[PDB]
C-alpha cells in the first residue's frame, strides 16, 4: 500500500499527531483500510460441526494453513482442533501462537497445546471477567496442583504488581509410567491493567510487560502463546508492538499497516479495533521518545551527575530536560467535564487541577440532590495495587462533609496532610479534624483519640463513626509540618519517615486507598505518591524510574509533581533513602 508506507522514526511523533487529529480521523481511515485477509485462506477444520463448541465466535476461526494442530487422540474423533494460529514476528516465522482464551470445555485442549508445542511462556492480555461477562476460563490453579487431562500443573510462585501478574508453574505430562517426561517451568505473564473501556492511560506498563516476557522466554522453547478472549485484538496489539520495536531498532522505521496486513495472512482480525491499532502507535512513540529510564540503584550516582549538571551543548541541566518532557504532555481538557459543571465549579480550589473522568473518586449521591457525587479527588495506581492513593485537594469549609463521605465510602484508614491550614497569610485547607473531643459532618462523627508528635509530622488517631450505619473505624491522620512555605524541604528525612509511618498503618489496617492531600491536591500530593511508589519499588527490586513514575501521575491527575523543584525533591529523597540504607541487599 502506497498510502501507508513505512514511517522513519524522526516523523513518528508528527505523523501520530496528524493521525490523532479530529478524533483519530486518519488513524480510523488507516485501520478501516486494513485488508480483511491479504491471501486466499480456508477455515475448513475450524468450521466442522464437531468443532463448534471449541470456538467462542462463529466469525473468529483459524485458517487451515496456519492453525495449531493438536496430535490426534486415539478413539476421540476431531481431537486435532484448537482455536489458535501461528503468527510471525518481525524476521522470524511462527514466533508466536495467537490463541483464543480457553472456554471451560477447551481448558484441557489449551494445556495439551502448551505441552505439545514445547511452550515456556504464556501471555494473557485479558481479565477473566469484564462486567460479569466471562472472557476466559481460569485455566490455572491458585495453589497446589491440578491435572488438566494428562497435564499436571503445579503452582511455583505468584508476583502481583499494579500492571501485571507473573505466575510460575511446573507442568508435566503424566499417565504413562513407561514414559515419564521431565517437568517444565512455565511462566504466565498476565496483563491486568487493560481497562474494560478504552486503552491503558499510559503505554509504559505494556512496554515493561513485553520487556519481562522477552527477558524470561528461554532458549529451546517452542512458540510463545499469546491469548485474550477471542485471541485477535489485544493479542494482536502485543505481537505487533514486539515486531515493530524490532523494526524500529533494525531499520529506524515502523510499518504498523504493513505488519498488521502481513499477520492477517495467518489469523483473522489481528488488531480488532481502531483503539487497539492507535495504542500500538502510542507504545512505539513511548519507546522512541523516552526509551528505558529504569536505573539500578548502583547507576543512580552516575545519573544524578547528569541530572544536576548542564547537558553539553544546551542551556539546561538533566533535571530541566526531564521536567520539560513531563510538562510537554497534554492536559486532557475533554476528560475534566464533571468538575467543570456549574454545580461543581465552587467545589474546586484551582480550576486547572480537577479530576479526569476515568479515575475521578465517585461518592454516593446525598438523598435526592444532583451533582452530589463529586469531590476533587483522583484514584492513583501505586507499585503493587491499583487505586493505591486518593490524590485529593484539601477540603474547603463547604466540602469537609464531602471529604469525609469520600474517606468513609473508599475505606481509607490513612490520611496524609501535606499542608498547614494557612501558609504565607493565605488559606490552604479547612480544618476537618477536631483539635479536642468530637466534631460531626452529616453522617460522619470524628473523635480525637490520641496525638503523637514526630520530628516532621503529627499523628492523630481518629475514631470515625458513620452514625447512619452505626459502624466505627480507627483512621490515622499524618499531618506533615516539614514542607516550607517557599521551595522544598532541605532534606528527605521527614518525607522518608512519614512514608514509612503510612506504610506501617496500611500493613495493619488492610491496605485501603491512602487519602493524600495538600491544598490543590497536585504538587506536594504528587511528590508523596511518586515517592511512596519509588521507595516501595526500590526496596522490592533495587530499580527506580522516577521519570515514568511522575509521568504516569501526570496522566492520572493534572500537575501531579507541579514544579521543577518538586521533581528535584523526588530525586533528593530517593538519593538520601539509598545513602541512609546503603547496605540493603537489593541495592
Amino acid at each position: 500500500n502506497r498510502k501507508y508506507p513505512p514511517l522513519p522514526v524522526d516523523k513518528l511523533e508528527e505523523e501520530i499527531n496528524r493521525r490523532m487529529a479530529d478524533d483519530n480521523k486518519l488513524f480510523r481511515e488507516e485501520f478501516n483500510a486494513l485488508p480483511a485477509c491479504p491471501i486466499q485462506a480456508t477455515c475448513e477444520a475450524a468450521s466442522k460441526e464437531e468443532n463448534k463448541e471449541k470456538n467462542r465466535y462463529v466469525n473468529i476461526l483459524p485458517y487451515d494453513h496456519s492453525r495449531v494442530h493438536l496430535t490426534p487422540v486415539e478413539g476421540v474423533p476431531d481431537s486435532d482442533y484448537i482455536n489458535a494460529s501461528f503468527i510471525n514476528g518481525y524476521q522470524e516465522k511462527n514466533k508466536f501462537i495467537a490463541a483464543q482464551g480457553p472456554k471451560e470445555e477447551t481448558v484441557n485442549d489449551f494445556w495439551r497445546m502448551i505441552w505439545e508445542q514445547n511452550t515456556a511462556t504464556i501471555v494473557m492480555v485479558t481479565n477473566l471477567k469484564e462486567r460479569k461477562e466471562c472472557k476466559c476460563a481460569q485455566y490455572w490453579p491458585d495453589q497446589g496442583c491440578w491435572t488438566y487431562g494428562n497435564i499436571r500443573v503445579s503452582v511455583e510462585d505468584v508476583t502481583v504488581l499494579v500492571d501485571y501478574t507473573v505466575r510460575k508453574f511446573c507442568i508435566q505430562q503424566v499417565g504413562d509410567m513407561t514414559n515419564r517426561k521431565p517437568q517444565r517451568l512455565i511462566t504466565q505473564f498476565h496483563f491486568t491493567s487493560w481497562p474494560d473501556f478504552g486503552v491503558p492511560f499510559t503505554p509504559i506498563g505494556m512496554l515493561k510487560f513485553l520487556k519481562k516476557v522477552k527477558a524470561c522466554n528461554p532458549q529451546y522453547a517452542g512458540a510463545i502463546v499469546v491469548h485474550c478472549s477471542a485471541g485477535v485484538g489485544r493479542t494482536g496489539t502485543f505481537v505487533v508492538i514486539d515486531a515493530m520495536l524490532d523494526m524500529m531498532h533494525t531499520e529506524r522505521k515502523v510499518d504498523v499497516y504493513g505488519f498488521v496486513s502481513r499477520i492477517r495472512a495467518q489469523r483473522c482480525q489481528m488488531v480488532q479495533t481502531d483503539m487497539q491499532y492507535v495504542f500500538i502507535y502510542q507504545a512505539l512513540l513511548e519507546h522512541y521518545l523516552y526509551g528505558d529510564t529504569e536505573l539500578e540503584v548502583t547507576s543512580l550516582e552516575t545519573h544524578l551527575q547528569k541530572i544536576y549538571n548542564k547537558i553539553p551543548g544546551t542551556s539546561n541541566n538533566g533535571l530541566e530536560e526531564e521536567f520539560k518532557k513531563l510538562t510537554s504532555i497534554k492536559i486532557q481538557n475533554d476528560k475534566m467535564r464533571t468538575g467543570n459543571l456549574p454545580a461543581n465549579m465552587k467545589k474546586n480550589r484551582v480550576l486547572q487541577i480537577i479530576p479526569y473522568e476515568f479515575n475521578r473518586v465517585i461518592i454516593p449521591v446525598k438523598r435526592g440532590e444532583e451533582n452530589t457525587d463529586y469531590v476533587n479527588a483522583s484514584f492513583i495506581d501505586g507499585y503493587r495495587q491499583k487505586d493505591s492513593y486518593i490524590a485529593s485537594q484539601g477540603p474547603l469549609l463547604h466540602t469537609i462533609e464531602d471529604f469525609w463521605r469520600m474517606i468513609w465510602e473508599w475505606k481509607s484508614c490513612s490520611i496524609v496532610m501535606l499542608t498547614e491550614l494557612e501558609e504565607r497569610g493565605q488559606e490552604k485547607c479547612a480544618q476537618y479534624w477536631p483539635s479536642d473531643g468530637l466534631v460531626s459532618y452529616g453522617d460522619i462523627t470524628v473523635e480525637l483519640k490520641k496525638e503523637e508528635e514526630c520530628e516532621s509530622y503529627t499523628v492523630r488517631d481518629l475514631l470515625v463513626t458513620n452514625t447512619r450505619e452505626n459502624k466505627s473505624r480507627q483512621i490515622r491522620q499524618f499531618h506533615f509540618h516539614g514542607w516550607p512555605e517557599v521551595g522544598i524541604p532541605s532534606d528527605g528525612k521527614g518525607m522518608i519517615s512519614i512514608i514509612a509511618a503510612v506504610q506501617k498503618q496500611q500493613q495493619q489496617s488492610g491496605n485501603h486507598p491512602i487519602t493524600v492531600h495538600c491544598s490543590a491536591g497536585a504538587g506536594r500530593t504528587g511528590t508523596f505518591c511518586a515517592l511512596s511508589t519509588v521507595l516501595e519499588r526500590v526496596k522490592a527490586e533495587g530499580i527506580l524510574d522516577v521519570f515514568q513514575t511522575v509521568k504516569s501521575l501526570r496522566l492520572q491527575r493534572p500537575h501531579m509533581v507541579q514544579t521543577l523543584e518538586q521533581y528535584e525533591f523526588c530525586y533528593k529523597v530517593v538519593q538520601e533513602y539509598i545513602d541512609a540504607f546503603s547496605d540493603y541487599a537489593n541495592f
